[PDB]
């Protein structure tokens, strides 16, 4: 008996610890839902809903495969480990690494418990390119900024393990235990909310892996020139895939890399671009996961101190503005909506959201964390935490603080023509192009002929730029002021 403890490894193809376990004698695969245990951050509803289908698909193939996946419901991981191991008799217990706080903790106070209790303890890489510590710069010092990381990450001396290939067969050490724990992710509320959500999403390895390839032969040719686009399909939409492990980042990375060397062959220039840009997204997470590792308190502790005086505004409606996209400004307002009804945002849009969040409205990025992660479909501690901070200015690579984007600007950029505005806000579906961005502006006239009432089913800007560059001076005077002290 050997047993494979899963996590957010959901997969068979190219999982160490489920490969280790085949070749070490039968297994017992084992998941252990404990979400009290994650804090401030147990799974929200969406995560959940995913992490259900995901579950099924992973059982229905490990059955294929010879076992049946094993839950358990139970307030501490660890103790279930030990009730299962002494029950069924099992030497080691396999599992891979993960590299959030809440994990890390867990993670070693479950190998001490049970290494320190007469079983073996063996632990894998499964979702990254490199374990955090292979990567470091020549004096072995981790590095500070992601562009010096990714070079690092892509100029190694050795190649990132390839895809192994799922068991042929798995034999199951005691299949009376296969009718376990029953797993409930949604209460009767929630199951209203989620009905959508099978018409757009396939959860599980299976369609990750039908993801990547429609990606792969497709939309990635024009990655690059994509991007600005706000709601269309041209991107991967494997992150909900990659934040449960079901699909090997070492696998995208091959994939892309084959791609890579065929279109510089091809002299492709918009594909080698756009290879290059989708790979700094795969760098991107891989460096989330960096960050945590080496700041174990990164989820809320913020790297740089050079806003530790910094005046935030506090206030609560400020905040139900920004969650109901009731802000005044049509791209903020729209993504919004899209995350409340859906929890899928584009990146774009996660940062037009997020920038305005702590830039306009100045409230605590913890706050918007905290948002995000209960409301997100591929919902990440380190995904989720590198992006606020960087959006925030508190990383060493942020872009300068004192600058407030404009969003009828951006809405030029990334929503030109207001299809994506119209499509999230319908009380705006029936303005012109001309005033899309900045409905506020607008001639009584064509407000009256759209429908649109300024202040009630559409707001004014809750807060005016320039009033907002105003505060926002403010209060760095102020927290100038605090340093003095
Ligand atoms: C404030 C903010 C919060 C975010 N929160 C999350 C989150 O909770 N969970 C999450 O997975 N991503 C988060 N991101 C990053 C990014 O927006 C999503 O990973 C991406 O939009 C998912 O879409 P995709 O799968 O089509 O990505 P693609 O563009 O197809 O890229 C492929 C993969 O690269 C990774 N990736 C891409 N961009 C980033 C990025 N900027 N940071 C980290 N990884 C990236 C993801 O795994 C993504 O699936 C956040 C970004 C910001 C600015
Ligand atoms: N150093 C970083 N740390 C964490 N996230 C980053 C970092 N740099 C970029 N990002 C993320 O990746 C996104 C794109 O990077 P950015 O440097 O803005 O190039 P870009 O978006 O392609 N710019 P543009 O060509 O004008 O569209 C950012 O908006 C963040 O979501
Ligand atoms: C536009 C991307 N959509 C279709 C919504 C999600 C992709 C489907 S999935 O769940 O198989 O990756
Ligand atoms: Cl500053
Ligand atoms: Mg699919
Ligand atoms: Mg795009
Ligand atoms: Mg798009
Ligand atoms: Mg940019």
């Amino acid at each position: 008996c050997s047993i494979v403890w899963f996590r957010r490894d959901l997969r068979v193809e190219d999982n160490p610890a489920l490969a280790a376990a085949v070749r070490a004698g039968p297994v017992i695969a084992l998941f252990v839902w404990a979400p009290e245990e994650e804090g401030h951050y147990h799974p929200g509803r969406v995560s959940r809903w995913w992490l259900k289908n995901s579950l099924a698909q992973l059982d229905s193939s490990l059955r294929s495969l010879g076992t049946c996946l094993i839950t358990k419901r139970s307030t501490d991981s660890v103790a279930s480990l030990l009730d299962v191991v002494k029950s069924t008799g099992a030497s080691q217990i396999f599992f891979n690494h993960l590299y959030d706080p809440l994990s890390l903790v867990r993670d070693h106070r479950a190998k001490d418990v049970l290494t320190a209790q007469g079983i073996a303890v063996r632990s894998f890489n499964a979702d990254l390119l490199y374990e955090p510590w292979e990567v470091t710069d020549e004096l072995g010092r981790p590095f500070s900024m992601f562009a010096a990381f990714w070079e690092r990450c892509l100029s190694m001396p050795y190649d990132p393990e390839s895809p192994l290939l799922p068991p042929k067969k798995i034999i199951s050490g005691d299949v009376s235990k296969c009718v376990a724990d029953p797993l409930v992710f949604e209460d009767d509320s929630e199951k209203g909310s989620n009905a959508l959500l099978a018409r757009a999403w396939s959860p599980g390895w299976s369609n990750g892996d039908k993801a990547l390839t429609t990606f792969i032969n497709g939309p990635l040719l024009e990655y690059s020139k994509n991007r600005r686009k706000a709601d269309s399909a041209t991107t991967s939409f494997l992150s909900p895939h990659l934040h449960f492990g079901e699909v090997s980042v070492r696998k995208v990375f091959h994939l892309v890399r084959i791609k890579q060397v065929a279109w510089a062959n091809e002299g492709n220039e918009a594909g080698e671009e756009s290879v290059n840009l989708f790979l700094k997204s795969i760098g991107l997470r891989e460096y989330s996961r960096y960050i945590s590792f080496n700041h174990p308190y990164s989820h809320e502790r913020p790297l740089l101190g050079h806003l530790k005086f910094f005046p935030w505004a506090v206030d609560e409606n400020y905040f139900k503005a920004w969650r109901q996209g009731r802000t005044g400004y049509p791209l903020v307002d729209a993504g919004m909506r899209e995350l409340w009804a859906t929890g899928w945002l584009h990146d774009r849009i996660r940062v037009v959201v997020s920038s305005f969040f702590v830039k306009v409205l100045q409230l605590p990025w913890r706050w918007g964390m905290k948002y995000f992660w209960d409301t997100l479909l591929d919902a990440d501690l380190e995904s989720d935490a590198l992006g606020w901070q960087y959006i925030t200015g508190t990383l060493p690579d942020s872009r300068e603080f004192d600058r407030i984007d404009n969003p009828q600007f951006e809405g030029y950029k990334f929503d030109p023509n207001g299809e994506y505005v119209r499509r999230w806000l319908p009380e705006l579906s029936r303005l012109p192009t001309d005033w899309i961005h900045h409905p506020w502006n607008a001639p009584e006239s064509v407000l009256q002929a759209a429908g649109i009432e300024l202040g009630s089913n559409y707001p004014l800007p809750i807060v005016g730029l320039d009033e907002a560059k105003a505060r926002l001076h403010e209060a760095l005077s102020q927290m100038w002021q605090l340093e003095a002290a």
